[PDB]
């Protein structure tokens, strides 16, 4: 509260962490169907259905330019990618599978580095 602060975490390599954790992400073979934005003219329901779109490259944009106030909202925007993808897609299609085999991926990475 008021003049009444818990000690501070060091978050000064928060941006550089992140950062590697990302490209760590674009390099997976199974990174493919999230590298770029779904193309909202050429897939049908996409646009009506999925209320926030996310991708790795929009991610990417925002994290170099400071559009992440804290490591927090950057862990929220990696997983809608993954939650947009079950909304969409099939558990048993290729696309379904990646989804699931990122979302792994990142969660251990997320625990590993910073908990």
């Amino acid at each position: 509260s008021m003049s009444v602060k818990k000690p501070k975490r060091d978050d000064s390599k928060d941006l550089a962490l992140c950062s590697m954790i990302l490209t760590e992400m674009e390099t997976h073979e199974d990174a493919w169907p999230f590298l770029l934005p779904v193309n909202l003219k050429l897939v049908p329901g996409y646009k009506k259905v999925i209320k926030k779109p996310m991708d790795f490259s929009t991610i990417r944009e925002k994290l170099s330019s400071g559009q992440y106030p804290n490591l927090e909202t950057f862990a929220l925007d990696v997983r809608l990618v993954f939650d947009n993808c079950e909304t969409f897609n099939e558990d048993d299609s290729d696309i379904g599978r990646a989804g699931h085999n990122m979302r792994k991926y990142f969660e251990k990475k997320w625990t590993d580095t910073f908990k």
